[PDB]
């Protein structure tokens, strides 16, 4: 037979804590992205991830692109400022700054770098990367800086309430004084002659480069963190504690309010052609919004692992469920479509039904839930005495069936009437799957069995032969043969009979995963040694996919056979193909 290498293709993930800053690079085709959570995120025009710039040792907090828009800057609460290039790789890490380093940005000539510090200072550095000049002194923390479109002029917004305008020689040009409060962010207008501030103060207030007060927008019921001019300099974004991003005018007016954050908004972007709009959020994601206030998508992904992971019969369709409480939706291309909200602790299995418009879920909460794809939770199944660990759906879409904790299988209705309880393990039950045969139900228990069970609730064969717990179980597809995939590092495939068929050894830890390929020819396993492995029915290895950080606990395999989808502990999941 013939195995084609398959490859990592998407990756569905993003910032896993607070997003501080976002930022495009000059020719609109690249978002940066910044966060809490250490990493700075590159990612394409359709929100599909490109890079992740490892190694701060703690948030960060600014992010920018040079003028050419092949090296990104980041700046650290870790104290240092990084320089990077697309491919992910440290070009120089600049120290000096003596606290928190809060924003960073590049002179229009690009061989300049500013660096805002709750040191209280700005540095200007050279790309090699040498100390050109410190800017002293704002009275506290400095939290944003910017450059003039002549890059002649710096300004800088601090905590003592004021914006400072300085040359290159760190000579201080003019105080902006007026807010009543921590000046969080600043930004130049495009013709260089207005300037922005965003205050704790709940404002932003427009000056002219004499410290003039030529506006103040009001309108935000919190601190404003961050602000934007647009590229043509006739709207004015902010980004709020109050969750919004408010559109204005020169005149203060309020064009347009971006709702849509569960929690602080921290920084706004326009596209440099000024068709779109970028936000960052202490919701953990980043917003793409188009010029009439409509929400174009959501770079999101789990903040915990990932335990379980479906495909839709529709094949354009990837649920993940997570230790992070929530369901997510994810189309083949690798973007956020949904997020399903209202577990109370880690979700353990989704599954999809067979038309693929409803989702279940099982979760520690000891509840499954049903929704449908636009996110509405339509039931909550109560019943089973502790957590969930595993979901199904019948073929017939109508009936639903958990692995729990409680040593029992339970088959529900849509309504979540009790249908059929399948008592005989002797332990935790994690694994379930309904047989094509629209007859028969396999689960599988840490008591080291899979059980085949008539969905009238009869016992009708124990699979014994795995010397430790076993979590997955699945159906070939003409039902004839089942695989159980165990602690125990091995895969056996049986037949109705319980009798053992062939091992699948190769694994170095616990396998938490199985599936069969729609074709019936390809096995995947996922395991705890962080590989998803591909066999055919003779147990021989076929591949094994690397890629994975930490331990795979769910696979599934694309209705075309083609794609693979692996969840891991990574946070992540890898669509493979």
């Amino acid at each position: 037979g013939s195995h084609m290498g398959v490859k990592e293709r998407n990756r569905l993930e993003a910032h896993s804590s607070s997003v501080r800053g976002v930022a495009f690079s000059p020719d609109g085709q690249t978002i940066a992205s910044a966060s809490d959570d250490k990493t700075v995120k590159l990612w394409n025009r359709n929100g599909q991830l490109l890079q992740t710039l490892t190694g701060h040792s703690s948030s960060v907090w600014g992010v920018a692109f040079s003028p050419d828009g092949q090296t990104i800057a980041s700046a650290s609460d870790d104290k240092t400022v990084k320089l990077w290039n697309r491919n992910g790789q440290l070009l120089q890490t600049l120290t000096g700054h003596s606290s928190s380093v809060r924003g960073v940005a590049f002179s229009p000539d690009g061989q300049t770098i500013a660096s805002a510090s709750d040191d209280k200072t700005v540095k200007l550095w050279n790309r090699n990367g040498q100390l050109l000049q410190t800017l002293t002194g704002h009275s506290s923390s400095v939290w944003g800086v910017a450059f003039s479109p002549d890059g002649q002029t710096i300004a800088s917004a601090s905590d003592d309430k004021t914006v400072k305008l300085w040359n290159r020689n760190g000579q201080l040009l003019q105080t902006l004084t007026g807010h009543s409060s921590s000046v969080w962010g600043v930004a130049f207008s495009p013709d260089g002659q207005t300037i922005a501030s965003a205050s704790d103060d709940k404002t932003v207030k427009l000056w002219n480069r004499n410290g003039q007060l030529l506006q103040t927008l009001t309108g935000h019921s919190s601190s404003v963190r961050g602000v934007a001019f647009s590229p043509d300099g006739q709207t004015i974004a902010s980004a709020s504690d109050d969750k919004t991003v408010k559109l204005w005018n020169r005149n203060g007016q309020l064009l347009q309010t971006l709702t849509g954050h569960s929690s602080s908004v921290n920084g706004v972007a326009f596209r440099p052609d000024g068709q779109t709009i970028a936000s960052a959020s202490d919701d953990k994601t980043v917003k793409l919004w188009n010029r009439n206030g409509q929400l174009l998508q959501t770079l999101t992904g789990h903040s915990s692992s990932v335990w379980g992971v479906a495909f839709s019969p529709d094949g354009q369709t990837i649920a993940s469920a997570s230790d992070d409480k929530t369901v997510k939706l994810w189309n083949r291309n690798g973007q956020h479509l949904q997020t399903l909200t209202g577990h109370s602790s880690s979700v353990w299995g989704v599954a999809f039904s067979p038309d693929g418009q409803t989702i279940a879920s099982a979760s520690d909460d000891k509840t499954v839930k049903l929704w449908n794809r636009n996110g509405q939770l339509l039931q909550t199944l109560t019943g089973h005495s502790s957590s969930v660990r595993g979901v199904a759906f019948s073929p017939d879409g109508q009936t639903i069936a958990s692995a729990s904790d409680d040593k029992t299988v339970k088959l529900w209705n849509r309504n979540g009437q009790l249908l059929q309880t399948l008592t005989g393990h002797s332990s935790s039950v994690w694994g379930v799957a309904f047989s094509p045969d629209d007859q028969t139900i396999a689960s599988a228990s840490d008591d080291k069995t899979v059980k085949l069970w008539n969905r009238n609730g009869q016992l009708l064969q124990t699979l014994t032969g795995h010397s430790s717990s076993v979590r997955g179980v699945a159906f070939s597809p003409d039902g004839q043969t089942i695989a159980s995939a165990s602690d125990d590092k091995t895969v056996k495939l049986w037949n109705r009979n319980g009798q053992l068929l062939q091992t699948l050894t190769g694994h170095s830890s616990s396998v938490r995963g199985v599936a069969f390929s729609p074709d019936g020819q390809t096995i995947a396993s996922a395991s705890d040694d962080k590989t998803v492995k591909l066999w055919n029915r003779n147990g021989q290895l076929l591949q094994t996919l690397t890629g994975h950080s930490s331990s795979v606990w769910g696979v599934a395999f694309s209705p075309d056979g083609q794609t693979i989808a692996s969840a891991s502990s990574d946070k992540t999941v890898k669509l493979w193909n």
